[PDB]
């Protein structure tokens, strides 16, 4: 029978045990979602980005073949479904709308500001004391902080209204509060909108107003729409990453040792953090326009896939010693941030964010300690980007 195709890694550090399995065997393996219907899976780094990077496959959702790993998912062409899940002009028009404001430049700029907006955060943090849960204290506060200053919302006036809404609009719990949230949260927007439609400043809001909005390229429902869209790409992940990456510099103190004694592999070291956790994996789901091959086998058309970036991010034949995190790796050409035309919009925020907050830490917060039993740390077992759900940590007063 198709092997089910989520698996449960076993290593939150690494990827699943089968994948290797699935590389040097089954380049091309057929898989069962979850809703029964089934897809291909590709294992190869090479594969993926040769998959990814081939103009025969589609992101649509509308397609039925889609691998939507949730009952309803597919169900999305039916509805209006976000930019992502196109392609064509459609997903182009959004995508390299909203590039410019994410350009390096733009990001080196708010290295400052993104480093005062973490240190905020720890002093908070780090004043109130305590055991606390850093996946809900420092990852998704440094997360939904940088949001703010990349989308220009206002911090003192907001940040604690919007902190709470995105932390409430997606989870299990009042579902019909959701509404009252997602209310908050686009009301905030359009004032926003609005505001800076006069006189605006330095964000991705007045970048997007003044250069799109304004002259009519797209409508005012059409900017908040995606505005929303990328907070949702952005914040779930990233916090992930800095929850994920400080375990694994807990687990080994070998690690942070070499980060203290030399402070510049910081950035190289976000980079293999990258790739070693390979966070993402399952969210690019692609379907094949006409038939596309790879490796030995070839996926018929109009049929879903899955290019499994952990299986790629941990290939032999490119990394030497894959599984080593090696600060030093002389060839890092991870695709943490997935390859082609859908390649992460984000990459470079991610990347300073994510260097800004686990340098900021392991400077300010060196007693640092896991204050729950190892062997208790809970994985998430309902997310689409693998990660860490709780995790608790304390340090001497
Ligand atoms: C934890 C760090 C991050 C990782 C590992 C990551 C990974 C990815 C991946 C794999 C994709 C492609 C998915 C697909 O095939 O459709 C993607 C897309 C995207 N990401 Fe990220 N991302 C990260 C952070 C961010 C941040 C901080 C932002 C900005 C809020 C962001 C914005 C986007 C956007 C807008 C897209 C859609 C690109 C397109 O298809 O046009 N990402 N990301």
């Amino acid at each position: 029978p198709p092997r089910d195709f989520p698996i449960q890694r076993g290593c939150p550090f690494a990827a699943p045990a089968e994948y290797a399995a699935l590389r040097t065997d089954d380049p091309v393996a057929r898989v069962t979602l979850p809703t029964r219907r089934e897809a291909w899976v590709v294992t190869r780094y090479d594969d993926v980005r040769e998959l990814l990077s081939d103009p025969r496959v589609s992101a649509d959702i509308r397609r039925p073949g889609f691998p939507a790993l949730g009952e309803g998912e597919q169900e999305a062409g039916a509805r209006f479904r976000p930019f992502i899940r196109t392609d064509a002009p459609e997903h182009t028009r959004y995508r390299r709308m909203l590039l410019p404001a994410f350009t390096v430049r733009r990001v080196r700029a708010m290295r400052p500001a993104v480093q005062a907006r973490v240190d905020e955060i720890l002093d908070g943090m780090l004043a109130a004391g305590g055991p606390v849960d850093l996946v809900s204290a420092y990852a998704n506060a440094v997360s939904t902080s940088v949001i703010c200053e990349l989308l220009g919302i206002p911090r003192h006036d907001l940040e604690f209204f919007r902190d709470v809404t995105r932390i409430s609009g997606s989870r299990n719990s009042t579902a019909e509060q959701v509404s009252e949230a997602l209310g908050g949260l686009f009301g905030l927007l359009g004032g926003l909108v609005a505001e800076r439609r006069e006189e605006p400043r330095d964000d991705l809001i007045s970048k997007l107003v003044t250069d799109h909005l304004v002259p009519g390229n797209v409508t005012t429902e059409q900017l908040l729409s995606t505005l929303g869209i990328t907070i949702n790409a952005g914040r779930e992940t990233t916090t992930s990453m800095i929850a994920l990456s400080t375990l694994l510099l807990l687990d080994r103190p070998e690690l942070p040792a070499e980060l203290r004694k030399d402070p510049d592999l910081m950035p190289a070291a976000v980079d293999e953090l990258l790739r070693v956790l390979s966070v993402a994996d399952s969210i690019p789901l692609r379907v094949a326009a006409e038939d596309i091959e790879l490796s030995g086998r070839t996926v018929p058309a109009d049929d879903g896939v899955i290019a499994l970036l952990a299986g790629a991010n941990h290939d032999p034949e490119q990394f030497d010693d894959p599984e080593r995190v090696d600060f030093h790796r002389t060839d890092n050409h991870h695709v943490a941030f997935g390859y082609g035309v859908h390649q992460c919009v984000g990459q470079h925020l991610a990347r300073l964010e994510l260097e800004v907050a686990l340098e900021t830490l392991l400077r300010r917060v060196p007693t640092l300690r896991l204050a729950g039993e190892r062997d208790q740390v809970v994985v998430k077992h309902d997310s689409a980007t693998f990660g860490l759900e709780e995790l608790m940590v304390t340090w001497h007063h």
